[PDB]
């Protein structure tokens, strides 16, 4: 049977959702329990995380500009997703995404992370660079296995402290 359903248009169901591709919710799954992840994220949101996806992500930035904060060989790096703009990113590959304008909407493909794969957030020291904090995590469900992950972050002065130079990282707002 056709498990997800028929064939739907998008922009309709992207302006159908314009209430939560904002705060707080911020982003929408098209379908459950597929393989294939496919996201629609909006905006306003910027954040200090950055994602280590044992997979690769895809993007296509359907309205609106976004961009993402990169650890690309050892240095900060900074890939701008304009409005139509596509792109694939690599295992591992550090990302810090920010989306920064209202009515803006990304869609974003991923895949479901077998078991003993895991996911690394991870958060880095603003004076020195230093890694100040990483947690991996089965990803299972974003919604109850990722936000108490960043709150605990946010939460503790301990975490956030730099281990090279000591500064305590701000948590939530950079
Ligand atoms: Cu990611
Ligand atoms: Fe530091």
């Amino acid at each position: 049977m056709l498990t997800y359903g028929a064939p739907f248009n998008f922009p309709r169901w992207i302006d159908e959702h314009a209430h939560l591709l904002k705060p707080p919710v911020g982003n929408r799954q098209v379908w459950q329990d597929s393989d294939f992840i496919v996201t629609v994220v909006g905006g306003p949101n910027h954040r200090t995380d950055y994602h280590d996806d044992p997979l690769e992500e895809f993007f296509y930035q359907l309205r609106g500009n976004a961009y993402l904060n990169l650890w690309v060989d050892g240095r900060r790096e900074r890939a701008d997703l304009k409005e139509g703009d596509i792109f694939l990113l690599p295992p591992h590959v550090r990302h810090s995404p920010q989306r920064p304008e209202a009515g803006s909407a990304c869609l974003v493909i991923e895949r479901q992370r077998p078991a003993g794969m895991l996911d690394g957030f991870e958060w880095y020291c603003d004076a020195c660079g230093h890694l100040v904090h990483r947690v991996e995590v089965q990803l299972k469900s974003i919604v109850t296995d990722l936000p108490p992950l960043f709150e605990s972050f946010y939460a503790s002065e301990d975490k956030r402290r730099c281990p090279h130079c000591g500064q305590v990282h701000p948590g939530r707002a950079a």
